[PDB]
This record gives structure tokens, sequence and C-alpha cells, in this order.
């Protein structure tokens, strides 16, 4: 694929944004006040999360990427525009003075989580409707939608944005969240991995078992296209057509680095089934660094 | 005592300033990366600590205090400047942007705590020299100065500085820290608790034992007299003229109110024995509230 071809391939990520932060330090001592550990915290790391990493793989994949969320009016609300800005993605970001920004605080010393710390809230249902507004202005500027659900209360009107982009002849991908996917009605690809698909649709015995076990569910739900990721087993694109198995060729942000790929691939003109086929060599590659596969060793 | 006569009771507060933040969240999940809590913050509370909390017991007696101290260039510098503008603490920080202003965040669920948080560091020597300039400056304006020590670098020079002090004819109050403390020779009085006085002293068996213990410790130092706080035995002043006690009448921050109280007294110019023995009504009523007596409560 010509760099230039996907150089004007205009992927719209929705849902929830977050930061991933990590606290490293040393514990010495006991707390006078209580029987518990002592962190003397010597640095901080932190890097984009949720639908911010799905965006941030479109663009070093040498295309471009829009991400459509809600921050609040904080300190790390800052931090993920301009952690935004530095990473090629077109932020389009509503905010929440009464939110706060998602986030998620890993406390290690030795090597080794004590905590972790999480700050989420749900959006007001004004700011909801602010931002469904906002998909309606931002999906013609855009030849594929992307929904990365992290259950934190971004993907609320997802039903409603799926019936439109598919109404625009626009595709829909969706990296899923839980055990309800009614909501998912309508979409394009749905992305599960094998723990993923299980709960929805339960324990399976034969490829013949779990192929018809998706046959119905896709039939239930207007999806067209499954695409079950499998670890060591690679993937499988369950496609009413067909179906394409990939395996693997060698971990943490992989699920987001493989549905980024096939978003900026469908945008770039490329068909399915060749999309799914690259997003198992970008895959096979972050497994081996979270981590942005580059244009250069894609191809 | 008349409003008016410790309204003109100048305080220089010297030492360690930090903040004390507390985060108070729900438990109802393991991690899926690791076997510990993952706690969902609900809430924030925060207050001016250490040195600071000394400083502001001074202001609401109804005299005037200052914080020499050293801060950092982040969110909990800015906090604390904030928080001390709002109390009416004159401020008069040294800003190291290397250095991570001192803060000691408790994690909570369920009423009980799961960890502690330390941010902390050295201040520079360059930094510390540049205080130790204000100090020359600061000290002419002051009735009294009040070293307030908790080992995090601030009171690196504090020989020096009570050596200056005295040689102006101000009193040099002491509230230790550790077992050290060669450092606090020549100081008019030092505030230690039973606990604090062993560890620098040993245990002892009988008030005169106790009593000659005190008077070889406070001969060593060039320090005239020595506080000593017993809780429900109440408060010994070993002054070489002779001894003083006060029983209690009646738990946190009571160490910061018995020495700010004592200092702004003597600002104000009312004698050593009268000066504690309002520490003592001053230490009674924190204790039923951390707090701040006012004016109208003490006498
Ligand atoms: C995250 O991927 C792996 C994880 C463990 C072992 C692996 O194979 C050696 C892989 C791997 C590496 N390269 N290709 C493949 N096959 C296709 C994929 N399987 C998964 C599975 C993923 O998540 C697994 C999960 O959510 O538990 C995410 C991306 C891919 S891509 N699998
Ligand atoms: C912090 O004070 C108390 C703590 C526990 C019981 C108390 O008596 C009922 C008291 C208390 C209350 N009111 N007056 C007094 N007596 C004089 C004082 N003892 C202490 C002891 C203090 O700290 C004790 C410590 O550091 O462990 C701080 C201030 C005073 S003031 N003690
Ligand atoms: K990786
Ligand atoms: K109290």
């Amino acid at each position: 694929v010509p760099r230039e071809q996907l150089a004007r391939s205009r992927v719209l990520v929705v849902g929830d944004v977050m930061l991933d932060r990590y606290w490293f330090g040393n514990v010495d001592r006991i707390s006078p006040e209580a029987p518990v550990p002592v962190v003397h915290v010597q640095r901080q790391e932190e890097r984009l999360g949720g639908a911010a990493n799905v965006a941030r793989n479109a663009v070093t994949l040498g295309g471009q990427a829009g991400l459509l969320c809600v921050v609040g009016c904080d300190e790390p609300g800052e931090r993920i525009v301009e952690l935004l800005g530095s990473s090629g993605v077109t932020p389009h970001l509503e905010r929440d003075p009464a939110l706060p920004t998602t986030i998620k605080l890993r406390v290690l010393a030795r090597q080794q989580q004590l905590l972790r710390v999480d700050f989420e809230a749900m959006p007001t249902h004004e700011v909801l409707l602010a931002g469904l507004a906002r998909f309606d202005v931002l999906l013609p500027q855009h030849d594929v939608v992307l929904m990365s659900d992290y259950a934190k209360g971004g993907l609320t009107h997802v039903t409603t944005m799926i019936e439109k982009a598919r109404a625009a002849g626009k595709a829909v991908l969706v990296d899923p969240k839980g055990d309800d996917w009614a909501r998912y009605r309508g979409a394009s690809l749905i992305t599960p991995n094998r723990a993923e698909l299980r709960e929805v649709v339960g324990q399976w015995k034969s490829e013949d078992d779990l192929r018809a076990r998706v046959a119905n569910l896709r039939a239930e739900l207007d999806i067209d296209a499954l695409l079950l990721t499998r670890s060591e087993e690679g993937m499988t694109l369950f496609s009413a057509g067909g179906e394409l198995h990939a395996p693997a060729l060698a971990v943490s942000g992989a699920g987001d680095t493989v549905i980024a790929t096939v978003a900026t691939m469908l945008g770039a003109g490329v068909p399915l089934v060749d999309a799914v086929v690259l997003a198992n060599r970008a895959a096979g590659i972050v497994v081996g660094k979270t981590a942005t596969v580059d244009y250069d060793e894609l191809f």
C-alpha cells in the first residue's frame, strides 16, 4: 500500500479516553498511622490509554485519525491534550467541568504493584448529547468510524452513532466491552477476543460449533462481520461470504493495534480480508516491543 | 492578653513545609494486572502540614506569622501558596524547580488506610543558602523564630540560623525531629514529647532522674530550657531557675499548637511560664476538635 494512498485514510475514533499513569517508589518503612507500607515515589511515567491509544496507532501507519471523546477540566485533561498534539491525532474533545478525566494510576515498588487507583465518572447527559452533535459534523469528514468502548460512559449513544454512520455508507468498527452487545447493533465489524466472546455466546466445542454460534449472533445484531482474535491461534474473520484465518508470526495494547490497522486500511480503500491480514503482521510486531507499528515495518 | 498586644506579635516560622492529602475511595474489585485492590477514588481532602500548620496556629490566636521554607515548581507548590494566602500567613518560600513539594498522600477506603504515598527530596545546596540569606533579611522583622523540623532538608543550616537569632536577642524555639539534637545547639527552648526525649536521653525512673537527665542535656547543648509534653500527665518546663508543671484539661496537631502558642506569646511580650500555661489550655482544646484555637476560646 502506497504511503500516499493511506495518507488520505481518515479514521474517526470515538469512545472512552484515559491516561495510564505509573508511580515507581521505594518502600522501606511502615506508616505510623496504619499497618500499611509507605511508598516514597521516585519517578512517574504516563501514556495515552483507551480510545487515545487506538487513535495513536492509525497515525503511525501513515494515516490520519480523529478522537471524539470526553475529558474533564483538570490536570490529566490538559495532559491528554498535550499527549494528543504530540502524536498526530486530531483532538475533538468535549469538556465536562464536573467530570474527572479517566486515569488508571498504578503504584509500584520493587517491580511489583501495591495498589491501583482509578478516577472516573459518568459524563452528564448534556455533555453526551453535545458530543453526539459533534459526531454529526465529524462523520462526513471521515472514511471509517471506530468505536472504542471501555465502559466509562462515552459510548452511551453508540447505537445511534452506528446507524448514522451506516446510513452514510461509512464502516463502523467496534472494540467491545462487556456482555451486552445489543448496543452494537448494526455495526460493520466487531472485534472481541476468545474470553470476550464467551460471556456473550458461552463456551463451545468445535470450529463448527463456534462457527454457527457466531453466525446467529451476527444475525440477531445486524452485525455484518466478527473478527475473533485468538492469541496463539491467530485471528478468524467471520464474514457471511466466508471465513479467513491468519496465524501468528513472532503483548499489551495489541488489541488496540489490530482494530486500528483494520480501520486505517479500510479508509485507504483496501479490501477487508487484506486489511485483516495486515492486522496480523501489525499484531506480530507490537508483541515484540505499549507500541505503535510504523509504515516502514509493516511492509 | 489584649488582642492588640499580641496583634503585633511577629513569629518567623522556619522549616519543612508540606501538604497532607487524602484520597477516599471504593474498593469493589481486584486488578486484572496484579493481586491488588482497585480504589475508585470518590473525593479528596487536603490541609497544610509541617511548618505550615505551625504557622497557621500563630495567626488564629491573633498574632502574625511568617513562613520561610522550600517548595517546588509544581501543583502542590501552587496549592500551599493558595492555602497560605487564605490562612493569614505571610509566605517566604524558596522555589526549587528540581524539588518535588513534600506531600503525604493517604489512600483510604471503608474508613481504613490502604497505603501511604510520599513525595519528597533534599533541597539543593544552592537553594538552602538562598533561604539562609532570606533569614538574614527576615530576622529583624520578627520577635521570635520557630524552628519546625521534619527531617526533609529545610533545617540543614539550623545551627547557623539559631546563633544568628540569639545574637540579635531573639528567642529560638525548636520543634525537634530525630535523635541528633547537636544541631539545635544554642536554642532558647526545645519541645519534645516523652517518646522523642528518650531516644536522645534514654529511659528514666523518677522525676529526679528525668530532672538531672534533662539538666545535663541542656548544659551540653547551650539550650536554656526544655518543654517536655507528657500527654495525660501534662507539660513540664525545665528552666534553670526552676520547673513548672501544667496538667491537662479535657489529639493530632496538638504539638504544633503548643509550640505555636508559646512562640506567639513570647513575641507579644508575655513571660515564659505564662506562655507555657496558655499553651496547656490551647492544648486542651484542639484535642476536643487538625484544629486552630481562636482568640475567643483561649481567654
Ligand atoms: C496479543 O497477541 C498474542 C499474545 C500472546 C501470544 C501470541 O502469539 C505468540 C500473540 C500473537 C502475536 N501475533 N499474532 C497473533 N495472532 C493474532 C492475534 N491475537 C491477538 C490477541 C489479542 O488479545 C488477546 C487477549 O485480549 O487476551 C490482541 C491482538 C491479537 S492479534 N497472536
Ligand atoms: C495531645 O494531648 C493529649 C493526648 C492524649 C491525651 C491527653 O490528655 C487527656 C492529651 C492532652 C490534652 N490536653 N493537655 C495535655 N497536656 C499537655 C500536653 N501534652 C501533649 C502531648 C502532645 O503530643 C503527644 C505525642 O507527641 O505523642 C502534644 C501536645 C500536648 S499538650 N494533654
Ligand atoms: K508491547
Ligand atoms: K484535633
